[PDB]
């Protein structure tokens, strides 16, 4: 009895920052989520996520970069939550031996980004805590850093609900009937219509998306985080710490620097267990590979960082075959957007995606770039 101009289904990441964008410009927007967001069984837990804008991954992803950040300074001064601390975002490898952190110092000279580079002893020298061989170059962004990502969607949801968008929790969307003037949607709590949706279920994606006659591959990884008693002296926030992302010959590791000696947070970005997300192990332990591939990482690089286990979060990464996002129209449906296949990056452009994904359920177009993220791509398959 109730018709909407847009459903969001999934509110997370991405859903509720389209919801804010859509409420925003008084589009009577309904969000629909399995769970009540912002919450541990997706891809947004773990307190904190890196942003960084030396993306080299496509030229696209730059001007994202940028315009997220400035999206997120945006929320920084409408909400009393916490978002996002400056951290600055530090990249290393072995000189000539990293793709990654090639690709990171061209994406600054090709963009004009502030960034200082530092090799061997040098980068010792400054962090002291971090020891990294002589062979090894780096490149510091000091204007990137460190969002709160329960907080972004948390202050999402607030500002989205006060200004009228309404918020259907715990109710896992089952189908979908989509027609060439409006869509529907099928829950246990009831079904739903309005005149445009926008899909964004994150790591399932991979197994509601058949229900919109999409076979897109799209696998879901279990990515573990653990927290570590420091030596507050080296790795806190306060003696500037930064948040990192780093490439060795074993692959990436990210983290975060201790916040109000909360201990620092690190992850293993290459490697995670192929899993279902309905059937994920959610508890931090259950695997050796949990707490000695991150161990691994601290004894050699940071080594005053690998202190007691304090706890460990289990998250999901869900993977496109070229790693690059989907988001475009429904092939079939001008009326149907799709956000998917964020593959472990997705988060830092996730204020600026909810724009994107406003402007194409309101228009069928975007002022972005969003070229490499078509859904007809061929790399895809
Ligand atoms: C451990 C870890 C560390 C990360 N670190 C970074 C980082 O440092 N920087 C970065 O940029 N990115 C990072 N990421 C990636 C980033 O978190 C994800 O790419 C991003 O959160 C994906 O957002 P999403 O909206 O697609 O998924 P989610 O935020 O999980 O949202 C999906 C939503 O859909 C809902 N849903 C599912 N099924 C249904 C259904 N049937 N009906 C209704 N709702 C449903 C879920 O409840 C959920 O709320 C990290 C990811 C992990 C796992
Ligand atoms: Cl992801």
């Amino acid at each position: 009895s109730t018709h909407f101009d847009v459903i969001v289904v999934g509110a997370g990441s991405m859903g509720m920052a389209a919801g804010y964008q859509l409420a925003k410009q008084g589009v009577k927007t309904l969000l629909v989520d399995a769970f009540d967001p912002p919450h541990t069984n997706g891809s947004h837990h773990g307190d904190t996520r890196i942003i960084r804008h030396a993306y080299g991954e496509g030229r696209e992803y730059v001007p994202l970069a940028l315009r997220s950040q400035e999206l997120w300074y945006e929320l920084e001064k409408e909400t009393h939550h916490k978002i996002f601390t400056k951290t600055g975002v530090l990249v290393f490898g072995p000189k000539g031996e990293s793709a990654f952190v090639a690709e990171t110092m061209e994406a600054a000279k090709e963009h004009s980004l502030t960034v200082d580079l530092l090799e061997g002893d040098e980068i010792n020298k400054r962090w002291p805590g971090i020891t990294v061989p002589e062979n090894y170059n780096a490149i510091f962004e000091p204007n990137s850093g460190v969002l709160f990502s329960e907080n972004c969607i948390r202050a999402y949801r607030e500002l989205a609900e006060a200004r009228g968008a309404k918020v259907l929790t715990h109710t896992r969307v089952e189908d979908f009937d989509i027609s060439p003037d409006s869509v529907k949607i099928e829950t246990a709590n009831g079904s739903y219509t309005a005149d445009k949706l926008i899909v964004s279920m994150g790591a399932w994606n991979s197994k509601l998306l058949s229900k919109l006659n999409l076979d897109i591959p799209l696998q879901p990884y279990r990515q573990v985080v653990g927290f570590f008693e420091s030596d507050e002296s080296k790795y806190s926030n306060d003696i500037d710490f930064p948040g990192f992302m780093v490439e060795v010959p074993n692959g990436i590791y990210y983290g975060f620097p201790s916040f109000g000696g909360c201990g620092l947070r690190l992850g293993y970005h290459t490697f995670g267990q192929k899993i279902d997300p309905d059937t994920i192990n959610r508890e931090f332990g259950v695997y050796p590979e949990d707490e000695s591939n991150l161990r691994a990482f601290l004894e050699e690089y940071m080594p005053g960082a690998n202190g007691e286990l304090k706890r460990g979060a289990v998250c999901m990464y869900t993977k496109t075959l070229d790693e690059h996002f989907i988001i475009d129209l429904h092939p079939e449906h001008s009326n149907v957007v799709i956000a998917a296949g964020f593959s472990g990056h997705g988060f830092k452009f996730s204020s600026g995606v909810g724009e994107v994904l406003s402007q194409l359920a309101l228009t069928g177009k975007t002022e972005h770039d969003i070229s490499i993220f078509s859904i007809n791509r061929p790399a895809l398959k």
